[PDB]
Parts: structure tokens; sequence; C-alpha cells
């Protein structure tokens, strides 16, 4: 099974990492705080790594069945977390937390949704503090809580299937910080978390990471005054399930893949996509000025020592 | 080029008619209301119809720069759309409306989000009204109207980026109905659509419809007591990006695909995808009862004619 990559165009994929649409390519330094996603994880042999699901719209995301307070003006809804498919959580698996499930430090506001209960359905504005300073996410033992913001009492019932989609995040100078590259405690303030998806740092001299950028949307309680934000993955779901689809064996450490731009009739860059399923770049920290309206093409297995055309 | 289809499972992939897992397969009969869907319309050659688009954050979604009314507490959003690429929309091109714009009637309940904005990014509850009822659903001539619900006045100034995110439809007595089956007048009540996709109904007796099912989210109000909703399209996303992708001609009018289940060890049911982009089924109208962990496999090149074992 020969390898490749998609052919569709940048800006027609999609965060692997949260739901948006990719609108940049920026080149991440060395920097102290080392880039360890759990979402969006998947080697160029189409091996998915840490809670990475191939389930759109399950993406920094959470479901399950609503349980009671004990077995475990704003509502609290408790949540027995499950997969996407729908099948239960292993607690004792090889997943730091169910698939789909957020990867950073922030208040994630969005919906929570209980679409199939046979009384009626319901949904209301929701936020999930995934920081430390909140004890109750704690997904790698099975449960989570989500906040119903400014009502929800007498719809949060045992035994209920639920779902929060995440819209996205706060800010202001009150609120939490929002740190994509900061891992949540899986387990809560009191465990360890286990199983994580390995970090990502280049190893070659001159070979500066690729990072796909989206827009981030910000809460701040109506004001519209907080600094906006943006969010990044190492790779567009699209190439995610595609080389799962694909299977292709690695016939060396990385695969070199061009950036061809058709209206400019050529190639505008080279990168190389390591078998542990992210992009490099020669090239210095900050943002790509190239059109979004290109695709990348495999064009040859490369060893870790081959020397990138400057970007 | 040899034709394929998507090895992922069926509760893997996403609906393309709206933000939503695929969790069910649904049959159609040849109803009164004939399937004429927009979004999610793609040939076995991988040709895009209608509003689709592979941007799956797009599907169903408006975007453009805010204009004033007079170009043109609840507070009035006026858009002029535009692709989803961020290039402008060809008013007198071959579609009945920009890229991934809604192609039903209801109250459309989402998120108008102003990411990127220097002074500060911006959102709020928001909802579209897609039904005749709104004169202001006007996106084949360039300009819809999102009513921003219970608040936004002062961040509706023109010049600056906003999209429109669908999270659900809404239910009750004194709403207006959700019908997915019932296209828009995509130029207001006074003009005429034009260019859109060809109706859905299958030809041969015997053969009916199969529809990816997902569940489509209620909004009442904070009630809880409006009945659960479904939505349906034709193929999946994973389908569309994978037929566009790959280009391959059709060798005949269907590819004869068989629902492969590993866990059964066995295909369960066999279906034929004709190249117009839908597939049928030899079984009567109602829910499949398969498990969605299976796939579709191509087997091989049909005609019209060939005769599908009953599911």
């Amino acid at each position: 099974v020969s390898f490749s990559v998609p052919g569709l165009v940048v800006e027609d994929m999609s965060n692997s990492r949260w739901p948006a649409q990719i609108n940049g390519l920026v080149v991440r330094g060395n920097e102290a705080q080392v880039v360890h996603f759990q979402n969006g994880r998947c080697t160029t042999e189409g091996t998915l790594l840490g809670t990475t699901t191939l389930s759109i719209n399950s993406i920094c995301g959470l479901r399950g069945l609503s349980v009671s307070q004990a077995s475990v003006a704003d509502t609290t809804l408790w949540l027995r977390v499950e997969e996407p498919d729908g099948r239960p959580y292993d607690i004792f698996g090889d997943q730091p937390a169910p698939l789909g499930t957020p990867d950073f430090t922030a208040v994630i506001v969005g919906t929570a949704i209980r679409p199939r209960t046979a009384s009626g359905a319901y949904l209301h504005d929701a936020y999930v503090d995934t920081t430390p300073g909140d004890a109750d996410f704690t997904p790698s033992t099975g449960n989570t809580k989500i906040v119903l913001r400014g009502g929800g009492s007498g719809h949060v019932g045992q035994g209920h299937y639920w779902q929060f989609r995440p819209i996205a995040v706060e800010g202001g100078g009150s609120r939490p910080q929002y740190q994509e590259y900061n891992l949540p405690d899986y387990a809560g303030p009191t465990a360890s978390n286990h199983d994580l998806a390995p970090p990502v740092a280049p190893r070659m001299p001159g070979e500066l990471l690729l990072l796909f950028e989206s827009d981030m949307p910000v809460w701040d309680n109506g004001a519209g005054a907080a600094p906006a934000q943006k969010i990044h993955c190492l790779l567009p779901n699209e190439f995610i399930t595609h080389l799962f689809d694909l299977q292709a064996p690695a016939l060396a450490e990385a695969a070199l893949l061009r950036y061809v731009h058709p209206d400019s009739g050529r190639t505008l860059f080279e990168c190389k996509l390591y078998r542990e399923g992210y992009m490099v770049v020669a090239a210095p920290a900050g943002r790509l000025n190239f059109p979004l309206d290109g695709y990348f093409r495999f064009d040859s297995w490369v060893s870790a020592f081959y020397i990138l055309s400057p970007v």
C-alpha cells in the first residue's frame, strides 16, 4: 500500500482539535511549553494516538449518560463519560480519557444537548472548566461536571443521553486563561494522567514545527472586548481520516511533501511529514504568508537528515 | 483512476447537511416531498453540486462582512454573504446560494460569531429564519438577516467578519415548523431560485433511497418539551471528500457497494450507489436495524438493471 496525502486545498480542511476551518499556516519555535496535543494525533501509517477520534463532531467534546451528584441560577450536570460511538469508556485502557475529550486548559463555552429524551428534546448554554481549578473535571476516572449557565434545573435528572458541544473559550481579565498547549489534569488534581500521546519537538537543527491554525472564538459575557484567539493542530482531520483509511507503512523516517499552488503553476514550499505525524519546514517562527488554495503532494520518502529548502 | 469508497465505519462519519455524527441508516419511500438537498451533493466522479462545500465547518452556515440595514432586546445583523474560503459570492454563477447555505426551511438557532475584529472578539446567541416568512433571507441576492436574540446592540456595525454557526432548530407550538425536505426561497419570497441540484427520486421499482441519519437538536426556549428531531443526507462528508479528491470516472450507472461488518465476519447487506450521488436498497421504508460499526466496500460497477438482494 503506497503512501499518499489528501489533495484537498488547505482552506477546505478542518482543525483536528476544534470545530473550525483551517485559515492559516504558522511555524512554531522550540518553546518551553512543548506541544503535547492529545487530539489530532495520527502517524503516517494511520495509527491514532491519545484521544484522537475520526468523528469530527465529537472533537473537544464530552458525551454520555447523566448521573446523580451523589453517585459521583447555574445547574450542574453530571455525565458518565463514554466514547463517541456510544460504547463505554475503558478506565484501564490505553487512552488518557475518552476520544474527543478536550486536550487543553480553559473554560470551554458551548451547548449542553439532550437530543433523544422521550419527554422532549432539551438544550442549554453551558461551559466546562478544564483547568486544575476544577476538581470535577475527571474524565479519566469516568465522570465530568458540566455547568448549565443560568438555568437547567429540573432538566438534569439521571438516566439521559447528553452531549457537550464546544463553541468558544472564555476570555477577559477575571476569567481563567485559555492555554492550548497546557494539558488538563484528566483524573483531576489528586491523580495522574496516563497513556498520553508523546510530546512533539523537532530534533533536527533548522526544522521548526508547521502548525495548521484556526480562529478560536471568545466568550466574554457579551462585552466584546476580550482579545481574539487562535487554536492549532498538527494535521487537518482530512489528513487523519485519509491516513487511517490508507494504513500505508512508513518506508522512511519522513515523507517529503510539496505544497502545490495551481494558480501559480508551481511548488511554493516543501515540508517533511515525520512518521510520528507532524510536519516541519526550514523556516523561522511565525505566520507563513502563502495562499491557502494550495494542496500537499507526497513526492518522496526521505531520511531525517534530508535538508529542506528554506521556505 | 479506479473507483473506491471510504472504508470508514458509518458511526465514525458525519452528516453532510448538519454538524452531527451519523447515528442511523433509514430507508425513504417515494413521498410527495421529493428529496432535493442542495448540501451533501456529489457525484461518484467527484463533482460537487448545489451548495455543497468540502469545508465541514461551513455546512448549514452563513458568513461574510456586516453591512448596514440601509444598504439592504433583539438586534438584527446584516451580512454581505460570501463563500467559505473568503472569496465573494458570484450572484450570477451556477449555485443557488453561497456554498454551505442552509437548504431547508425552519428557524435555525445558533451562534453569531465575530472572531477576528481588533477591538475585541464577540459572539451572541442568534437565529436565522429560513422560511418564506422571512423576506430578509435572500442569500441568492447576496444578503441575509441574522437575529441576535436578546442583545447585540452596538456590536453589529458595518465592516466586520461574521459567521453564523448552526446549533439547533426551533420546535414547540408557537414556532415555525422544521421541514428538512422543503427547500428555502433563496432569493426571498418575491423571486426565483436558480441552478438547483436536481431532485433525487429512484427510478427502478423495488429500489428505495437509503439515507444517513443524525440527531437534530431542538430549541424550545428552555422548556424541553418539544419532540425530538432528525436530519438526513445522501452521503456522509467523508464519502464526499473521498470522491472529490479521487475524480474516478464512472464505468456504469451504479456502483455495487457491500456493507461489511467485521464482528459478524460477513456482508450484512448490499446497495447501489448511483452515479448521481445517492444510494438505494431493495427494502421497504423505515429504519435499518444494523450495527453502525460496519463500512461500505465497492465490489463492482453495475447497470441500473442490476437486481439488489433484499436487505
